[PDB]
């Protein structure tokens, strides 16, 4: 019934642009939106964001994030590792990738979803979310050695699932940094299930 | 270690700008960014609310009521928690019980707030506070709710079973052509991860 009649470009960065969408609405009236959308995209998505299962016998079951200062923020936040999908890359394949370079862990998949959609009121901005396993006990997890690429800084942190809500909220109060909100998302879930 | 040295607009329009972010690496070198914001801010802790809307009724399974709208900048349909703007000098709260009535019709109770969280922190600054309600379905004024939608918008309500949301995400997914939020797919995941 609704549908996009045209698109006009506003202004293209080498990364962003921004885009006045034309739509015709459900009452066959004509209307406008202001639109972001990425112009590395070629993909079933834009990136992969990975749910990172730390499974260590005798401890725990963490949650493996990521804390980078973000400049869109202007400050530090906390996320699950992340990030574009390299043409011609898989998903999955982009998940350990990501996960590797960022965390320094090695995992296996369990799950990968459809295309998700990051802020659809303003972007068309699509990920991956990928559910992947550490298994801490083997020995590539001992020591693991985050492969940053150019200007990448990000600092790991590892929380238990069991209590990952009450956890993120205490770095909110303590640390000022901001929680990412697929993140805040889980976490509350995993307190309202049952 | 890291801030912003400076913010350069580069396109605003009526919704939404993009700007050219300079910013210190922790190296102590001077890099650039592309940063989406919105025009709309002002003295709100976050740009808008989304609301977990847990409905719960005698002799039912709890159901997360979420919603369905045509999202120009994806050019499709997307099921999503509501949401919307924080009005100015409105509370998180007060805007989470206004856009879950607006939006489908129920009346809620508020259960908890978040701080503020980040949409999609590489790309924007843009944040919301996620609010939990509970909806008791039993009450009279929640028994055959009617959608009060502004001027050009339309929503369609979605009551799915917390206790198998994900699968009847991926079903609804797997009939049509539309999208699934990130948040709402996180959530659903988390639930199942219990
Ligand atoms: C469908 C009816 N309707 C019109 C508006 C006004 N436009 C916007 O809020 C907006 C925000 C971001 C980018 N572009 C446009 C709200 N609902
Ligand atoms: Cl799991
Ligand atoms: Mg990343
Ligand atoms: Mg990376
Ligand atoms: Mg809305
Ligand atoms: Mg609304």
């Amino acid at each position: 019934k609704q549908y996009i009649i045209s698109e006009e470009l506003i202004s293209e960065g080498k990364w962003v642009k921004l885009e006045k969408t034309t739509y015709m609405d459900p009452t066959g009236k004509t209307r406008t939106w202001e639109s972001v959308k990425r112009t590395t995209r070629k993909q079933t998505a834009d990136g992969v964001a990975v749910i990172p299962v730390l499974q260590r016998t005798l401890h725990y079951e963490c949650i493996v994030l990521v804390k980078q200062f973000r400049p869109p923020m202007g400050g530090y936040c906390i996320e699950f590792p992340a990030g574009l999908i390299d043409d011609g890359e898989t998903p999955e394949a982009a998940a350990l990738r990501e996960l590797e370079e960022e965390t320094g862990y090695k995992g296996d998949i369990a799950e990968c979803s459809p295309a998700v959609c990051m802020d659809p009121g303003l972007s068309n901005c699509t990920i991956h979310i990928v559910t992947v396993t550490i298994n801490g006990d083997d020995a590539e997890n001992a020591r693991p050695k985050p492969k940053p690429g150019d200007g990448e800084f990000v600092e790991v942190i590892s929380l238990p699932k069991n209590d990952l809500l009450q956890r993120l909220d205490a770095l909110v109060a303590e640390e000022h940094l901001t929680v990412d909100a697929r993140v805040y998302s889980y976490a509350l879930a995993l307190k309202h299930a049952n």
